[PDB]
């Protein structure tokens, strides 16, 4: 067996070491604008192999976005501490953002996909009811016009800006329905091919086939387009092993429950089937 | 002589006439349509994809896009042009259908340069004064280019929700990111629909210049165009003419001059642009 979407990534990681550009006075090797289709018919769920992802933080970080939360706090009280760099105390007064609370990310996805528009004060203020609800209105869209090219969800906006600890990197969203499938692209404006892809992969992934799930829908493919992907110079050795891995069978993702609305998932309702993914890499310095 | 970009997207025709879903959609007509695509245009030693295949309306393309960078929304100020391209989208006629009754004739609503120039501005009419309003991302981007030309931020977007009950039409090319290595300009446009036969062509022109006009201001080469597509399809009313088109073999594209020293966005004019060789087809409608 041969995994020719894992295999994809792999070839569009040796493109970027061997043939990307220098972009720096820390240094990435870059290309700009990829794509790749991942196909989630049969249940069939992208989670890289070659080095495992870290599917708990995935699960918990996609259900705190949908719930709105711009917290960090509410996600590292969870177990899964990786936007605390980006909320610290040092980073929050670094973006010049001195009245922040630790935690507060600014509004960021969870506030865009549902309060678009609306003013951000905290991230412990009310929003109910407030700004416009894209995630709401995507899947209202799925159900009532399937045809429509118009099914999108950005996180994109200019005069929220200034305002947010780290600007959003996957950034833009369109959904498609044909022949009884759900698809979904997402556009990331940057990418780290080596840490970020693969989580971000599979966070999408997820998130089509919840809404799938409450759309009646089966899943179709998850479009993967890029900008700056690129991969950090003090990374090659690490990714350069793992393009020696040989990708294994993705495993399969079942939703275990008839699940209400988006807003009633829980972590328990995914069971993820035959995952065997190579450990982590950890390279020591030798010079 | 072949020019394998061209080929690229006649192959990309072929496969969704072949191979693509049949949906109805808004207009009725009916599509065949696949999700999810991406093309590269270079345009390094001045090279610039306007397709031969057919005759793309270039004046349009150039008359379009000093308007969107104007700001404007009133579809009159091309039409006086004699580019009618907006014409069928701002009639009382249509703007009466979305709800839109007091918008004058030539009001298309917050559309692309309203977006480009004054994003989160609340709109009103065409005719309201926006000067020094709302977030000028085109001229944002441009000094990001100018000064972090590494950033990965260089973004200009065409889309805010709460304005889609006040647009005719909700913009297609929807977002853009700029990117700068090596020396050159590149420029990726997303489209969440694309009308293969007839927007396609011209919308990969509209991005190329954009990208050689910025490129000139900066004083950086030009790269690449990276079109990425959502919704791309063919209306079943346009096979028999796109049949036509696939049978050609693509000739090499024109070349494109910057005839002069422009400085800032606002300032190109119709006539600093000179198209070199292009020897499109018999012209194709639809
Ligand atoms: C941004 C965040 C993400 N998921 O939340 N995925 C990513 O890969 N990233 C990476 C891209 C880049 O290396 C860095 C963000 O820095 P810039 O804002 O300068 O692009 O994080
Ligand atoms: C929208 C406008 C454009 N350039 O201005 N390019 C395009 O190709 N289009 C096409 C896409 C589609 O056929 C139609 C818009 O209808 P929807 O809003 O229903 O997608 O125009």
């Amino acid at each position: 067996y041969v995994n020719q979407e894992e295999l994809n990534y792999l070839n569009q990681l040796k493109d970027i070491i061997d043939h990307g550009v220098r972009k720096n006075g820390i240094g990435t090797l870059s290309t700009f604008g990829t794509q790749s289709r991942y196909c989630l018919r049969d249940d069939i769920f992208p989670l890289l192999t070659t080095k495992r992802v870290f599917w708990r933080g995935v699960v918990e970080e996609l259900l705190w976005f949908i719930s709105g939360s711009t917290n960090a706090k509410q996600l590292s009280e969870k177990n899964v501490n990786i936007w605390d760099g980006n909320s610290s105390r040092e980073f929050l007064d670094s973006r010049g953002l001195y009245n922040y609370e630790e935690g507060d990310l600014g509004p960021v996805y969870g506030f865009q996909w549902r309060h678009f528009g609306c003013p951000y004060s905290s991230m412990t203020a009310d929003y109910k009811g407030k700004g416009y609800d894209q995630l709401q209105q995507c899947i209202k869209m799925i159900r009532e016009e399937p045809e429509s090219r118009r099914i999108i969800m950005t996180a994109w906006n200019p005069c929220d800006l200034e305002k947010v600890a780290l600007p959003p990197c996957h950034c833009f969203v369109q959904f498609y329905v044909a022949d009884g499938e759900l698809s979904c692209q997402m556009y990331q404006r940057s990418a780290d091919m080596g840490l970020g892809v693969p989580f971000n992969i599979a966070s999408y992934s997820l998130l089509t086939r919840m809404i799938a799930h409450i759309t009646s829908l089966k899943p179709g493919f998850f479009i993967h387009t890029i900008g700056d992907a690129h991969v950090y110079l003090t990374h090659v050795d690490a990714l350069k092993v793992q393009m020696e891995r040989k990708p294994r069978p993705f495993p399969k993702l079942k939703i275990l429950r008839n699940v209400e609305n988006i807003d009633d998932f829980r972590a328990e309702d995914f069971e993820l089937i035959n995952y065997k993914p190579y450990p982590k890499i950890s390279m020591p310095m030798a010079v």
